[PDB]
């Protein structure tokens, strides 16, 4: 029996069966693309990835796979991981249609045997979705978009906005300890000031802060058809209020029986980022786009699925409005690119060194795209880093988007 292959929605086939003059043998061309995702099926080496999850119809000769994914997103995607870990998510905001998904360090079907006898090093792991991490200031997206739904703020609202502050029995600093002054929370948000985003995640209070993260989809295993292990939070009757200040800044500091939060995934980051573009309505993503018979007829195709809607159109739009001026004028500077209105958060967090993640959409006024970053600075200084990628990697996105539409 010959297996079903394993395509990508602009047609190029990442797995595919070759008879030989001899039964069949599994062919990876371009080997080495998006590994965690297409994955592999070895007595020797185990099973992974779509290869695993949609093995009953790629078996029963089998039914073949089209993901969401987009050749040309994905090079992409994968040229701008070159060199360093962490991963990028791209992603439809109206369908939570996975256009790209990128884990770096990464691996090609030839090296498998050779990795996993080693046993060394973390090229197996999808940081998409199976990595845990904080996420630093790019969760005050959630911080901003609970205060404004409950009312709580407006975007003109003033904070002071200091170098450092004492809540709830701890300090909270800004970056570098820089004192701003009195700024509304526009600004605020835009040059990314811990002192004033704390005072709203405690005007907010633990129920609101983990409740919106929920809506969400924290504490969801996100993605239709395919694994994302849950972004975490706690139990909010057990958070103190100094660790609601941190939280709230997208760091992880409780002390209790509930898991410490937030912990998100890149792709927890991008269905965030998605809601936002999408009038504050969550969606599920997924990644199989269609299943085609041993004789090509269509025979299933996924349809878009909504979890929610996490916060009102009203809201959504104050979002993003102000992410973007956290790249027209503040800490995501690094993110524009000429010709394309980009918004977006940036975030940044802690043995010496630190990860820049990114969230984005464009273009700003009719988005049509999403990217999540992350890049682990692994010893190495990658501060704005995460900005630098996602929007070079959602302009050149855009461009293969918009040409597909057209053609
Ligand atoms: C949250 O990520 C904050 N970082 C630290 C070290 O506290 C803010 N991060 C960012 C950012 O947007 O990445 C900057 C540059 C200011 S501090």
């Amino acid at each position: 029996v010959q297996r079903g292959a394993i395509i990508t929605s602009d047609g190029v086939t990442l797995a595919e069966s070759v008879k030989q003059d001899d039964t069949y043998v599994r062919n990876y061309p371009h080997d080495g693309m998006a590994s965690h995702t297409v994955g592999y099926i070895s007595t020797q080496y185990g099973t992974a990835g779509i290869e695993s999850s949609m093995n009953e119809t790629l078996t029963g000769t089998g039914s073949s796979v089209v993901l969401t994914i987009n050749s040309q997103m994905q090079a992409v995607a994968e040229a701008a991981l070159q060199g360093y870990s962490g991963s990028i998510v791209v992603m439809d905001p109206s369908t939570g249609a996975v256009l790209a998904k990128a884990s770096s360090p990464s691996y090609t079907h030839a090296e498998l045997g050779t990795i996993i006898e080693s046993g060394t090093g973390s090229q197996l792991v999808d940081r998409t979705t199976q990595a845990l991490y904080s996420p630093g200031s790019s969760f005050k997206t959630v911080t901003l978009a609970a205060g404004i739904d409950t009312h709580k703020t407006t975007l003109d609202t003033t904070y002071s906005a200091p170098g450092t502050m004492e809540i709830g029995g701890g300090t909270i600093h800004n970056y570098a300890n820089e004192d701003m002054g009195t700024i509304p929370l526009r600004e605020a948000f835009a040059r990314s000031s811990n002192t004033a985003l704390a005072q709203l995640g405690v005007a907010l209070g633990a129920d609101n802060l983990v409740s919106y993260a929920r809506a969400f989809g924290y504490g969801t295993a996100l993605g239709q058809d395919f694994s994302t292990t849950p972004s975490l939070m706690p139990n909010p009757a057990e958070m103190t209020t100094w660790e609601l200040a941190w939280a709230s800044c997208g760091l992880p500091v409780g002390e209790h029986a509930s898991p410490a939060g937030p912990q998100t995934t890149v792709m927890q980051n991008a269905v965030i980022a998605a809601a936002i573009a999408n009038g504050g309505v969550v969606m599920n993503p997924y990644i199989v786009d269609r299943v085609l018979s041993p004789e090509g007829a269509v025979v299933s195709t996924t349809s878009p699925k909504s979890l929610g809607q996490a916060v009102s159109a009203d809201t959504a739009a104050q979002v993003r409005e102000a992410m973007l001026g956290v790249v027209e004028s503040g800490t995501g500077m690094g993110a524009r690119v000429p010709g394309v209105k980009i918004a977006g958060k940036t975030g940044t967090a802690d043995n010496g060194n630190f990860n820049s993640f990114f969230i984005g959409f464009a273009p700003y006024d009719h988005p049509t795209l999403v990217v999540s970053v992350v890049i682990e600075g692994n010893g190495e200084n990658v501060l704005g880093y995460g900005a630098q990628v996602g929007g070079r990697v959602l302009a050149q996105c855009l461009n293969i988007q918009a040409l597909g539409a057209a053609s």
